[PDB]
C-alpha cells in the first residue's frame, strides 16, 4: 500500500520503505516506529492517509 503525506504530497510506498531513515522495503505503514515522520516535511504519522 501507499500512503500520502497530506502536508507535502510525499508518498510512503510500503514496497520501497524508507531505507535512508531505517525503514527497509516492505515495511507496512502501521509497522513504522511511532517516532517516524515524513522524510520530506517532518509530519507525524497522523498526517498520512492511505490511498
Ligand atoms: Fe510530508
Amino acid at each position: 500500500a501507499k500512503w500520502v503525506c497530506k502536508i507535502c504530497g510525499y508518498i510512503y510506498d510500503e514496497d520501497a520503505g524508507d531505507p535512508d531513515n531505517g525503514i527497509s522495503p516492505g515495511t507496512k505503514f502501521e509497522e513504522l516506529p511511532d517516532d517516524w515522520v515524513c522524510p520530506i516535511c517532518g509530519a507525524p504519522k497522523s498526517e498520512f492517509e492511505k490511498l
